[PDB]
């Protein structure tokens, strides 16, 4: 009868209320919290208006007609979404369609940096609107974020707040905690961004694949219809929450949590600590679980995948369902695979029947498809191993230093920003792959590399540089990691024109934080590589050796800004010199 009215009734008030807030908060990004405040009351008083009398007048309509129709109320909406308000002329689906599109994902609003006087302060006077400001700020940094998941995160924000705000010391015990927090979303958004990035540019059909491998790997112990069971539930779960139906997602993913622990003794003996937690740690849980033990019983694939005779017949039959249990049954056994290594490989598996069904003796052609997959598990070991052994070297700064100098001769048209972000975020891989049981490595590495890269591939499509990243963004999900490993310096390149104050530096350095130093220095290695895009790793390394020493120096000097004023134009003329 009214769809409000049922999602009011199964949520909650507060969820509700926390969703519809986290939508509106994304959609309009720019707009200020006491606007979205307002919204979020008057939708949820129209709810409980409806929930009461179901039948009344404009009840009937749709979420997505109500949402939208509360979207187009907002004060000064041409002038400030001259883009989004031609939207609020159409009709639904084409508005909500329209909405969707015009979205930011580097909407470059000012760094979140924790206040505890100020926040604790805030916190204690009203706990309610101090929970709802931050829902509403990571939001709109975060237009993608999975809903629900962030409704958990307020959580472990509010209680880092309970702990600390009454404590001795009241930024000893905030501040790495907010910092680790901010680290976490900067994870989970990373996961669900993928995700509706794979819906955005690939289709449903290749979220369904990864879901596949990924819980094929974290349930082997599952029957192939459970585990199917599960992804069609999950893909429409992420797919209505990348779409912005955050009501309709919250409700089946809390649906889903219900089934997976229901039947978690056929699915996971993993499950067990998930399942007796509250709705929102549950979900979370779940959607972390670690991996269950290999089953004894796993089967032996090759009869079935390369010996049977009638591979071809079935195969034909039905290419879709059966490609679905090859990619389950081998994704079973290779915990130890990362999901696009799983997806090459099925690719390889479809490919090797393509070729060999259309061949006189089919048997003798596809015997040997398994062996094929053999060079597709060593490349990725070797760049693991090769990374790995650098990153432990060296450490994470000058690992860092060596993706930004890799990735900047691969796209040098990139800015310099998203050159050091990248470099940075490729970097923590190492730190948080490389320490881990080397059996764990290979597919803790690609599946953050997947992460990183679709970050870069997301930021390239705001601001399209390179024909060379546009192709390996696009062109095919699983062959993305190798598509990049395979870039080198376009020799067609024009070194970018020398800019001296581009390499200027001055004492404003010496009182920044620890990081926000390396990005400065990190920004300066990605414009030498510009400008000298010939020179060698071990020459960059040198000068920005040079580079640092200097920055020590004058910080360390009685008059600093005489010291970068004297010292800096014969370290950059040198610096020239050293990178021919
Ligand atoms: C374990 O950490 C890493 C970090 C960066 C990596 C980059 C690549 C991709 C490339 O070759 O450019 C491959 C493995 C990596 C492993
Ligand atoms: C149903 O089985 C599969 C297996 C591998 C797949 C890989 C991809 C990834 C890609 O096409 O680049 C997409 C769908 C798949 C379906
Ligand atoms: C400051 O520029 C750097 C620092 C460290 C690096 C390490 C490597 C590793 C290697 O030298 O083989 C490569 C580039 C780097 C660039």
């Amino acid at each position: 009868k009214s769809e409000i009215a049922h999602r009011f009734n199964d949520l909650g008030e507060k969820h509700f209320k926390g969703l519809v807030l986290v939508a509106f908060s994304q959609y309009l990004q720019q707009c200020p919290f006491e606007d979205h405040v307002k919204l979020v009351n008057e939708v949820t008083e129209f709810a409980k208006k409806c929930a009461a009398d179901e039948s009344a007048e404009n009840c009937d309509k749709s979420l997505h007609t109500l949402f939208g129709d509360k979207l187009c109320t907002v004060a000064t909406l041409r002038a400030t979404y001259g883009e989004l308000a031609d939207c609020c002329e159409k009709q639904e689906p084409e508005r909500n369609e329209c909405f969707l599109t015009h979205k930011d994902d580097h909407p470059n609003l000012p760094k979140l940096k924790p206040e505890p006087d100020a926040q604790c302060a805030a916190f204690q006077e009203d706990p309610d609107k101090f929970l709802g400001k931050y829902l509403y700020e990571v939001a709109r940094r975060h237009p993608y974020f999975y809903g629900p998941e962030l409704l958990f995160h307020a959580e472990e924000y509010k209680a880092d707040f309970t702990e600390c705000c009454p404590a001795d010391d009241k930024l000893a015990c905030l501040i790495p905690k907010l910092d680790a927090l901010k680290e976490r979303i900067l994870l989970s958004s990373a996961k669900e961004r993928l995700k509706c990035s794979s819906f955005q540019n690939f289709g449903e059909r290749a979220v369904k694949a990864w879901s596949v491998a990924r819980l094929s790997q974290k349930f082997p112990k599952a029957d192939f219809a459970e585990v199917s069971k599960i992804v069609t539930d999950l893909t429409k779960v992420h797919k209505e929450c990348c779409h912005g139906d955050l009501l309709e997602c919250a409700d089946d993913r809390a649906d889903l949590a219900k089934y997976i622990c229901e039947h978690q003794d056929s699915i996971s003996g993993k499950l067990k600590a998930c399942c007796d937690k509250p709705l929102l740690q549950k979900s979370h849980c779940i959607a972390e679980v670690k991996e269950d033990d290999l089953p004894s019983d796993l089967p032996a694939l090759a009869a079935d995948f390369a010996e049977d005779k009638e591979i071809c017949k079935h195969y034909k039959d039905a290419k879709d369902v059966f490609l679905g249990t090859f990619l389950y049954e081998y994704s079973r056994r290779h915990p130890d695979y990362s999901v696009s290594l799983l997806l090459r490989i099925a690719k390889t598996y479809e490919a090797t029947l393509e070729k060999c069904c259309a061949e006189a003796d089919p048997p003798a052609c596809y015997r040997t498809v398994f062996d094929q997959f053999t060079p597709l598990v060593e490349e990725p070991k070797s760049l693991v191993k090769k990374n790995c052994d650098l990153f432990e070297e060296v450490g994470e700064y000058d690992f860092q230093n060596a993706l930004i100098v890799r990735y900047t001769k691969k796209a040098p048209q990139v800015s310099t920003p998203t050159l050091v972000e990248i470099g940075r975020t490729l970097g923590k891989v190492g730190s948080r792959c490389c320490k881990l049981p080397e059996s764990e490595r290979l597919p803790c590495s690609e599946n953050h590399l997947a992460l990183a890269l679709n970050r870069l591939c997301v930021l390239h499509e705001k601001t399209p540089v390179s024909e060379k990243i546009t192709k390996c963004c696009t062109d095919s999900l699983a062959e993305r990691r190798p598509c990049f490993s395979a870039l080198e310096l376009d020799e067609g390149y024009v070194p970018k024109e020398f800019k001296a104050e581009t390499f200027t530096f001055h004492a404003d350095i010496c009182t920044l934080p620890e990081d926000e130093k390396q990005i400065k220095k990190q920004s300066a290695l990605a414009e030498l590589v510009k400008h000298k895009p010939k020179a060698t790793k071990e020459q960059l390394k040198t000068v920005l050796g040079n580079f640092s020493a200097f920055v020590a120096k004058c910080c360390g000097a009685e008059d600093k800004e005489a010291c970068f004023a004297e010292e800096g134009p014969k370290l950059v003329a040198s610096s020239q010199l050293a990178l021919a």
